C-alpha cells in the first residue's frame, strides 16, 4: 500500500482552500504548511488546497471542509489520491460567476464585498470548475471558477486580476446531472461492467499493452438484451468518466427533410470524432438505422446503411475511435452490420440475481430517510422477476404510498407548507409491502392475470399431493445446493389428468397465489391465428415472456387443443403449433429455470411426442375425494360463511359417496341460495307488518333444512364410465 | 459474398461479375453463403429477390464453351 492514498474526514479548519494532514504524515511524504496541493479525487475531478499539520488528522486520511469535498465529488469517507504540484504559479487572471439562488434578493459589487477580501493575500490555489463559498453579508454566496489564464489551475496572488461578472446562472445543476453518476451507480453487473471499462480503457488510453501481446483491439461494441437493464446508464457513465469528445446522435434523428444529406450528417458525425481526439461515438437504438435489410423497401435507408458501413469500415489505426450500440431487440440486426470487423464483442447484460437485486437495492434507496425495521434481504428474495428499473419504480411506489398514508390525518394544508412534517417521514416496511403488492414486472405487463383470494388451506383435501407440489416448485428456484449436491437433472414440466370438478384449476390458482414466484396463464385455443406466422410467433413471444422473466410458471391450461393427436388435415397448422411447442420446450437447460403446468380433462387425446420422458414426464393423478377428503372440502368451502353451530358436515360425508366438490359447492350454493330466499320473505314480511321488530337478519345462520332442502335436487357430476375409462388410463399408465 | 449484391443494380453487379470472370481467363468464380441470394422462391414476397434469381439462372445458363 503505498502511502499516498489517504481518506476523507471531517474538517476542523474551516477555511477554504485547505487540508490538514498529520505530523507523521509529513515525514512520510516530505511536505509543509504553506505547500500546494493538487486533490485528484473520484468522477476524474480535481482540486488543489494548502496542506497544514493537524495532531488529531491521524495519518490515514485527511480533514477537508465540505466545500473541497464537494468539488472531488467525494463523501466522508471516501478514498482520495493526494500529490503536490508546485509547478502551478501565479495567476494572470481569473473568472468566477455567481450561482444565481446563492444571489437571489441582493445586487451591486459583489467583488469589494465578497470577493475582494476572500482572495486577498491568501494567494489561494483555485481551479477551473471549482465552487467556492464566501460568507458576509448575512449570506453566503457561491461562485464557481469558469476560467484562468495559467492553464487549468493557478495561484490568486495580489497582482491577480480577479474578473467577475454579473451572470446568475442556472446551469450548475443541471451540469452537475449529465456528469453526475459513474460506475458506482450501476450494481448487479460486474462482469459486463468489467468488460466495458476494459473496452473503454484499454485502447483509449494505452495501445501499448494489446502492441505488446500482439491482439488487435475491437473498435465496436454492442449491448442487447430486455428493457430496463443498465445499457443507457453504462454509456452515461463512460461518457462522463473520461474529459474527452462525446458526439451524441440518435437513430432516427440523423434524417433531414432536403434532398439527401443524412449521409452528409454522418461524415460531419464522424469528422467531428476524428477532429478533436481519440474519443468515443454512442449510437442509440440502431434498429431504425439497420432494417436488416430485407423489411425495407426503399432507398434513402439502404445509402443510410452503405455510408454507415462505409464510414465503419475505413477506420485506420491513427484513427483510434471505438463505438457503442444500445440495441433493444438481438434479432432484427443486420448481418452486415454483424461482419468481422465492425461489430463483434457482444455484451450480454441479463436479468439480476439476488446478490444482484440487494446491490441495485442498496444503490437506490440509500438516499432517504428510511426506516429503523427494515431488512433489504426478505425484500430482494421475494422479488424474482424484476429487471433494473422495476425496482426505482418499487422504490417511487413506495414513497408514494408513504405521502399517501402521512397526508390525510397531518394535514398537510396544500395552500401554504409547513415544516413538522417534512422531518418526520419514513418508508417503513408497510409502504415496501404495498409497493410489492401493488406492482408488476415490466416483461410481464400485457399479460397481467386478475387477483384470485385463495390459499393453500383454501382447497379442501389432497394434502400429500399439494405438499409433494409445492415442494417440487418450490425446490429449483430458491435452494440450488440440493439440486448441486444431488446431481441429477430436474424435471422441467408436469400434468394433472382426472375427472372434472376436481382441483386442478384451484390447485393452478393457489400456484399463481402463493408459491412465492412468478405466474402466467394462457387459455387453450388463445394461441392461433388465422394468418401466416403468427400462430406460431404467439408461442414464441410467450416464452420468450417466459424465458425473460425468470422464475415463472406457464400454466397451459386445457392442452387437448394445443397438443392434438395427429392421426387427411387442414393444412398442418396444428403439426406445426406443436413442432413449434417442442423445439421452444427443448431448449430449457439449468438456466432461465422456468416451469409448464398443463391439467386437461381428457388425457387420452395428448401427444405422445409431448408425453415422452425429457420433455414432460411427471403425471399426478387427482383421484376423487374420500370420505375425509370430502369432510375437508365441506369445511373448507364453509371458511367465511356464518354457519349454525349445532351443525355437522359428517352426515353429508357420510351419505354421499361418488360426489365431487363442484356439486358440493353446488349443494352449499343452493342452501345458501334458500337461506337468501328466506331472508327475503322475512323481509317482506317484516314490511308488510310494519306498513300495516326482529333483529338485523331474520335468519343469521344457515339452518339445517336449508341443507336438507337444497340436497333434495343434489345430483353427481361425474358418470360411472368415465371413472371407469381414467381407471384404465391409470392403469396403462 | 452473398447479401452483399444489394444496393437496379443487383443485376448490373451480378453481370459485372461474370463477365469480369469470363474477360480476363478461365477461371473460377466463389459464391460464398448462398442461401441470402436464393430464397427457395416459394416461402420468399419480395420482387427484387425474384430479379436477382432470375438473373443468377439466366447467368448461369449463358455460359458457352469458350
Ligand atoms: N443495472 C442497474 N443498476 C442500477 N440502476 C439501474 C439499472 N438498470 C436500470 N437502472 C435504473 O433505471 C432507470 C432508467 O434506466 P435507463 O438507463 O434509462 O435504462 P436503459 O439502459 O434500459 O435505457 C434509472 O433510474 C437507472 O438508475
Ligand atoms: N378439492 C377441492 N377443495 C375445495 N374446493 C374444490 C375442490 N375441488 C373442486 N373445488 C371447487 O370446484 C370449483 C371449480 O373447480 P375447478 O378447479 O375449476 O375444477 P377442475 O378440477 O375441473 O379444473 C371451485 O369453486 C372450487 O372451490
Ligand atoms: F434496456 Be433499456 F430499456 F434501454
Ligand atoms: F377443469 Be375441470 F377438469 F372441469
Ligand atoms: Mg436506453
Ligand atoms: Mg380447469
Amino acid at each position: 500500500k503505498k502511502d499516498n492514498m489517504l481518506l476523507v474526514d471531517d474538517a476542523i479548519n474551516d477555511d477554504n482552500s485547505v487540508i490538514a494532514i498529520n505530523s507523521n504524515t509529513m515525514d512520510k511524504l516530505e511536505l509543509f504548511r504553506g505547500d500546494t496541493v493538487l486533490v485528484k479525487g473520484k468522477k476524474r475531478k480535481d482540486t488543489v488546497l494548502i496542506v497544514l499539520i493537524d495532531d488529531e488528522l491521524e495519518d490515514g486520511a485527511c480533514r477537508i471542509n465540505r466545500v473541497v469535498r464537494n468539488n472531488l465529488r467525494i463523501r466522508l469517507g471516501d478514498l482520495v489520491t493526494i500529490h503536490p504540484c508546485p509547478d502551478i504559479k501565479y495567476a494572470t487572471r481569473i473568472s468566477v460567476l455567481p450561482i444565481a439562488d446563492t444571489i437571489e434578493g441582493i445586487t451591486g459589487n459583489l467583488f469589494d464585498v465578497f470577493l475582494k477580501p476572500y482572495f486577498v493575500e491568501a494567494y489561494r490555489p483555485v481551479r477551473k470548475g471549482d465552487h467556492f463559498v464566501v460568507r458576509g453579508g448575512m449570506r453566503q454566496v457561491e461562485f464557481k471558477v469558469v476560467d484562468v489564464e495559467p492553464e487549468e489551475y493557478a495561484v490568486v496572488a495580489q497582482d491577480t486580476i480577479i474578473h467577475w461578472e454579473g451572470e446568475p446562472i442556472n446551469r450548475e445543476d443541471e451540469e452537475n446531472n449529465m456528469n453526475e453518476v459513474g460506475y458506482d451507480d450501476i450494481g448487479g453487473c460486474r462482469k459486463q461492467m468489467a468488460q466495458i471499462r476494459e473496452m473503454v480503457e484499454l485502447p483509449l488510453r494505452h495501445p501499448q499493452l494489446f502492441k505488446a501481446i500482439g491482439i488487435k483491439p475491437p473498435r465496436g461494441v454492442l449491448m442487447y438484451g430486455p428493457p430496463g437493464t443498465g445499457k443507457t446508464l453504462m454509456a452515461r457513465a463512460v461518457a462522463n468518466e473520461t474529459g474527452a469528445f462525446f458526439f451524441l446522435i440518435n437513430g432516427p434523428e440523423v434524417m433531414s427533410k432536403m434532398a439527401g444529406e443524412s449521409e452528409s450528417n454522418l461524415r460531419k458525425a464522424f469528422e467531428e470524432a476524428e477532429k478533436n481526439a481519440p474519443a468515443i461515438i454512442f449510437i442509440d437504438e440502431i434498429d431504425s438505422i439497420a432494417p436488416k435489410r430485407d423489411k425495407t423497401n426503399g432507398e434513402v435507408e439502404r445509402r443510410v446503411v452503405s455510408q454507415l458501413l462505409t464510414l465503419m469500415d475505413g477506420m485506420k489505426a491513427r484513427s483510434n475511435v471505438v463505438v457503442i450500440a444500445a440495441t433493444n431487440r438481438p434479432n432484427s440486426i443486420d448481418p452486415a452490420l454483424r461482419r468481422f470487423g465492425r461489430f463483434d464483442r457482444e455484451v450480454d447484460i441479463g436479468i439480476p440475481d439476488a446478490t444482484g437485486r440487494l446491490e441495485v437495492l442498496r444503490i437506490h434507496t440509500k438516499n432517504m430517510k428510511l426506516a429503523d425495521d427494515v431488512d433489504l434481504e426478505a425484500l430482494a428474495a421475494e422479488t424474482h422477476g424484476y429487471v433494473g428499473a422495476d425496482i426505482a419504480s418499487l422504490c417511487s411506489e413506495a414513497a408514494m404510498q408513504q405521502i399517501r398514508e402521512k397526508m390525510d390525518l397531518i394535514d398537510l394544508d396544500e395552500d401554504e407548507i409547513d415544516a413538522e412534517v417534512l422531518d418526520s417521514l419514513g418508508v417503513t416496511m408497510d409502504n415496501f409491502r404495498f409497493a410489492l403488492g401493488n406492482s408488476n414486472p415490466s416483461a410481464l405487463r400485457e399479460t397481467v392475470v386478475e387477483s384470485v383470494n385463495v390459499t393453500w388451506d383454501d382447497v379442501g383435501g389432497l394434502d400429500e399431493i399439494k405438499e409433494e407440489l409445492k415442494e417440487t416448485v418450490e425446490y429449483p428456484v430458491l435452494h440450488p445446493d440440493q439440486y448441486t449436491k444431488f446431481g441429477l437433472s430436474p424435471s422441467k414440466g408436469v400434468l394433472f389428468y382426472g375427472p372434472p370438478g376436481t382441483g386442478k384449476t384451484l390447485l393452478a390458482k393457489a400456484v399463481a397465489t402463493e408459491v412465492s414466484a412468478n405466474f402466467i396463464s394462457v387459455k387453450g385455443p388463445e394461441l392461433l391465428s388465422m394468418w401466416y406466422g403468427e400462430s406460431e410467433s404467439n408461442i414464441r413471444d410467450i416464452f420468450d415472456k417466459a424465458r425473460a422473466a425468470a422464475p415463472t410458471v406457464v400454466f397451459l391450461d386445457e392442452l387437448d387443443s394445443i397438443a392434438k393427436a395427429r392421426g387427411g388435415d387442414a393444412g398442418g397448422a396444428s403439426d406445426r403449433v406443436v413442432n413449434q411447442l417442442l423445439t421452444e420446450m427443448d431448449g430449457m437447460n439449468a438456466k432461465k429455470n422456468v416451469f409448464v403446468i398443463g391439467a386437461t380433462n381428457r388425457p387420452d387425446q395428448i401427444d405422445p411426442a409431448i408425453l415422452r420422458p425429457g420433455r414432460l414426464d411427471q403425471l399426478i393423478y387427482v383421484p376423487l375425494p374420500d370420505e375425509n377428503a370430502r369432510l375437508s372440502i365441506l369445511n373448507a368451502q364453509l371458511r367465511k360463511t356464518p354457519l349454525e353451530p349445532g351443525l355437522e358436515l359428517t352426515a353429508i360425508a357420510k351419505a354421499t359417496q361418488g360426489f365431487s366438490g363442484a356439486d358440493l359447492l353446488y349443494i352449499v350454493q343452493r342452501a345458501a341460495k334458500y337461506a337468501i330466499k328466506d331472508s327475503i320473505e322475512a323481509h317482506r314480511q317484516h314490511e308488510a307488518e310494519k306498513e300495516v321488530e326482529p333483529e338485523v337478519d331474520p335468519v343469521p345462520y344457515i339452518t339445517k333444512e336449508h341443507f336438507a332442502e337444497a340436497m333434495k335436487t343434489a345430483k353427481r357430476s361425474v358418470s360411472d364410465a368415465e371413472l371407469r375409462r381414467y381407471e384404465a388410463y391409470s392403469q396403462q399408465m
